C-alpha cells in the first residue's frame, strides 16, 4: 500500500489493529459500563459536575419559553389568525410551564425548564434523552385537579434493555424495537432500575410503543448519532473518560504527595534517643514569656552528629501548570466546552480570545439546543397542543377541526415552535446592544430575533412597554 | 537527472522508494483499516471527537434551511412567479425538515439538519457520504401516515464492498459499479454490517442502482477526490492517523509517568526494618492533639544511615508545552482546522490573529459545505420536490408540466437551491454588523447574503418585521 496510516508495515502502527465493529455492538458490549463510568465521574469530579451545569445553563438557562410559529401558508390561514393563536397558546402554555406546580412532570418535582435541563444534562452524561409520555387523569377531584393530562417521566437509560437479556437482532437493538427500515417502533423498559433491591419488579420488562393508536408519542427517544445506523446514544464523555479519570488520579496523587511532603517539616539524623533529640527541640518545654509546644523563635543546641534538616513545603508541580491546562483542554474538547468555562480559569483571556471561544462554544450549544432540547420540549408541546385542540381551548384556523391534527402537514404547521432559552450571554453590553439596534434599524433582523437573544419574546415586551408608556403618560413624566 | 529530490543519489532519499499505486488500489488494499482507525481515534480521543463536532457545527450548525433559487430565466418563467414558488416550497420544506418527527430519516431519529451533520461527521471520518433514497408509502394507515415518501438511510462505508470479495476490475472498484467512462451506475452493499454477530444475511450483498429510473436518484455518494481516477473517498484523517495515535500515546504515557513520579512522594533507604522506619515516620501514632495517619506536621528522628529523600511531584514536560502544540497543529492542518478550535487553546490569540485563523478555516468550511452538505441536501430536495410537483402542491411556471421535471436543464433549474446554516460566527460584533450595513447600503451586497450570514432568511425576516411594525403602530410605541 501507499497510505502510511492505514498500514501495519510501520513501527508506529504494527500494533494498531482496531476491530470492525457495529456501533450497536459497541453499545451492547460496553453500554452500561460507559453509563456507570460517566455518572461516577460526574458525581465525583467537580469539573465534570460543573460541565454538566454549564450544558444545562447555556442550552436552556433560567427559562425555556415557548414561541409558537404557526405555518399559516401550509394551513392557508389568514395573516391575522396566527397572532391570536400565538397569544393564546404562549400565554396558556408558559403559565403552566413555569408554574411551580410542576404540571408536566409525573413526579411533579421539575418545572418544564427543569425537565429540559434534566434531559440535556443527562444527554452529555448518558448520550440520549429517554422519556415516557404518561397520562394523569385530568378533570379529576378538586384535590387532584389538573389543567392537562399529559405528563413526562424521564427514564434512566439503564432500564432500556433487551427483555430477559436476549442477544440483539436486526429488529431489536439494545432494547429498541425496530422496523425493517430501522425506525424505532417501541422500547423495552425494565419496570425498575436494574439491581435496585427496593423494587422486586426489576426482574421484569415492559414494552412501550413509541406511537399510540395514532401517531401521538408515548415514548421520547433522542440521540445525536456519530456513526451511520446508530440507534442508541453514546455519550460525549466516552471519548474522554480515560483522560478524565487519569487526570483526576493525577490531581489526587499530586495532592497526597504535596501533603506528605509538607507533614515532614524537618528530620533529625541522630544516634541519640528520640527522647533526648526532641527535648533539645522543645519537647516538654513549657511556654512562657510527645508534642512540641510552639512558643517562638527557638534556637536548639544539637550535639555533633545530630543533623537537623529542615524540609520546607515546596510547590508541587504539574497541577496549576500548562500541563494540567492541556489535560482539561483535551477533556473540554470532548465535552464541547472552552477551557475557560470547564476549568473556570480566565487568567489568560482577552476580549478577542474570550469572544472567539464564546462563538465556537455557542455554535455547539445552539446545536445541542435545537437538536435535543427543542425537539424534546416540542414533543411535549405537540402533546399539550393535541389536548388543547381536542378540547378546543385554542383558536383553530378557518376550516380546521381537531381531526385534521392527524394530517402530518396540518399538524406540524401548528406544532411548529421556537423556544427561547435564557439570554445568550453578553460579554460587552454596550457594543453588542448597539449592534443589535443597528441590525434592527437597518432591516437586518427582527425584534423577535434580538429580544430572544436577550431572553424574551417581543410581543409581551411590547405589551409591557405599552403599559409603561400609559403609566408614564398619565403621570406626566417627561423621559 | 539533476533533481536531488526525485533521485536516490542523496543519503536522505536513497531509501524513500514509494510504490506507484492506483488510488482505487490504495482504497482496496488499505481501506477498511483506515475507517476502523479513524473511528477508533475519534471514539477514544477528545480532540478528534471535538474536531468532528467542530465540522458538524461549522459546516451545518443548528439549522440547515432551504433557500430555493429557481432559475426563472432558463425556465422562461415570468416575473413574480419565482417569489410565489419560493414562498410555498420553503414554507413546506423547512417546516417538515426541522420537524421533530424525523420525516426525512428512515430511522425516524434525525431531522434533516441532523442528517447533514451526520454526513459531515462521517465525511471527515470516512471520506464518503453514502445514503439510500428509500420510499415509504404515504397515506397508509393513520399511525404510518407520512406527508411524503422520501426517506434517507445513511449507510456505513463498510457495507460498500465488492460482492463475495471478488477482486476489483475496470468496471467494479471496491463496491462501485462503473461505466466505460468511470461513472458510478450502482453500488454493491452488504445486507447488513460486516461481522455483526446478530444477523445471518450479512453474508450477502445487494446491488442498488445509483439512478433508480427516469433520472430519479436511488443512492447518494459524495467524495472529495484528491487524485484523478478516484471513486472511493479517503478520510482526510489518514494523513494524521499516525500522528494522532502517537500523540495520544505520548499524552497517556506522560500522564502515567507523572502519576508514577507523584505516587512515590518519598523514599527511605535504610538497613533498618521497614516496620521500624515507618514507625519513625508516624505509623501507628494515634492522631489527636499498616498505613500512616497524618496529623499535622511531624519531625521524624532517623538513625544515621537512614536517608529520607523527599520526592515532590514535579511538572511533566512535553504536554502543555509548544511541543504538543506543534503536534496538534500538524493534526489540525490535516483536519482543516485552526489549532485553537482543535485544541481549544485560545490563550495566545489577538484580534488580527484570531480573525486570520477564522478566515483561513472559513474558506475550508464553506468549501466543504458547498461540495458535500449542499449537494447531499440538494439531492434530498430534488427527491422531495419530485413528489411535490407530481402532487401539484407547488406552483409550476406557465407551460411547465410534471413531465418537464425530466428535462435535466429544467429539473436543475427548479432544484437549484442555496442552504442556510447557522450564523457565521461574527466574532467582533458591531464591526461585522457595520460592515454588512455599509456593504448593503453601498450596493456591494444584498439582504439575501448578509442575513444568511446572520443565520436568517430574508423574506421571513421581512414578513416578521412587517408584523412587528404593525404591532408597534397598533400599540402606539416609539422605538
Amino acid at each position: 500500500g501507499g497510505l502510511e496510516g492505514a498500514e501495519r508495515n510501520t513501527r508506529e502502527m504494527f500494533r494498531w489493529t482496531p476491530a470492525i465493529i457495529s456501533p450497536d455492538q459497541q453499545i451492547a458490549q460496553d453500554g452500561t459500563l460507559a453509563l456507570s463510568r460517566a455518572q461516577d465521574i460526574v458525581q465525583n469530579d467537580g469539573y465534570a459536575f460543573g460541565a454538566v451545569a454549564i450544558h444545562r445553563d447555556s442550552v436552556v438557562g433560567s427559562q425555556y419559553k415557548l414561541n409558537s410559529k404557526p405555518n399559516s401558508l401550509v394551513l392557508g390561514a389568514p395573516e391575522g389568525w396566527a397572532e391570536e393563536f400565538q397569544e393564546v397558546v404562549e400565554a396558556r402554555f408558559n403559565m403552566v410551564a413555569e408554574s411551580p406546580e410542576n404540571w408536566f412532570d409525573a413526579r411533579r418535582m421539575n418545572t418544564l425548564t427543569g425537565l429540559v435541563r434534566l434531559a440535556v444534562g443527562g444527554f452529555i452524561m448518558t448520550g440520549e434523552v429517554l422519556a415516557s409520555c404518561e397520562w394523569m387523569k385530568p378533570n379529576g377531584t378538586r384535590m387532584q385537579r389538573r389543567p392537562f393530562g399529559t405528563a413526562i417521566q424521564m427514564i434512566s437509560p439503564y432500564r432500556l434493555s433487551n427483555p430477559d437479556n436476549i442477544m440483539d437482532d436486526k429488529y431489536l437493538r439494545s432494547g429498541v424495537k425496530l422496523d425493517e427500515m430501522g425506525a424505532p417502533i417501541g422500547y423495552w423498559l425494565r419496570k425498575a432500575f436494574p439491581g435496585d433491591p427496593t423494587d422486586l419488579e426489576q426482574w421484569r420488562w415492559e414494552y412501550q410503543p413509541a406511537r399510540f393508536d395514532w401517531g401521538r408519542r408515548r415514548m421520547i427517544h433522542i440521540i445525536e448519532a456519530l456513526l451511520p445506523g446508530q440507534t442508541r446514544g453514546i455519550s460525549e464523555m466516552v471519548a474522554a473518560l480515560k483522560q478524565m479519570k487519569m487526570t483526576r488520579n493525577f490531581q489526587e496523587v499530586t495532592l497526597q504527595n504535596a501533603i506528605v511532603n509538607a507533614t515532614y517539616a524537618a528530620a533529625i539524623e541522630s544516634e541519640l534517643p528520640s527522647d533526648v533529640v526532641f527535648n533539645q527541640m522543645g519537647m516538654g518545654q513549657t511556654p512562657f514569656g510527645k508534642n512540641i509546644a510552639i512558643d517562638g523563635a527557638k534556637i536548639p543546641h544539637l550535639f555533633p552528629g545530630t543533623k537537623l534538616k529542615m524540609q520546607p513545603a515546596g510547590t508541587p508541580g504539574g497541577v496549576g501548570t500548562d500541563y494540567e491546562e492541556s489535560l482539561l483542554r483535551n477533556i473540554a474538547a470532548s465535552l464541547g466546552l472552552s477551557y475557560e468555562q470547564f476549568s473556570r480559569d480566565y487568567t489568560k483571556t482577552n476580549y478577542s480570545s474570550a469572544r472567539a471561544s464564546m462563538a465556537e462554544t455557542w455554535k455547539y450549544m445552539e446545536s445541542r439546543k435545537k437538536l435535543v432540547a427543542d425537539r424534546f420540549a416540542s414533543m411535549i408541546y405537540t402533546l399539550w397542543l393535541e389536548e388543547e385542540v381536542n378540547a378546543g381551548n385554542v383558536p383553530l384556523p378557518p376550516g380546521f377541526t381537531w381531526r385534521d391534527f392527524y394530517d402530518p402537514m396540518k399538524r406540524d404547521a401548528l406544532c411548529n415552535a421556537e423556544w427561547i432559552g435564557a439570554s445568550r450571554g453578553q460579554i460587552d453590553e454596550k457594543k453588542e446592544t448597539e449592534a443589535a439596534i443597528l441590525r434592527i434599524k437597518n432591516g437586518l433582523s427582527t425584534y423577535e430575533a434580538e429580544i430572544a437573544r436577550l431572553g424574551g419574546d417581543f410581543r409581551e415586551v411590547f405589551k409591557q412597554r405599552a403599559r409603561e408608556e400609559g403609566i408614564i403618560k398619565d403621570l406626566g413624566l417627561d423621559f
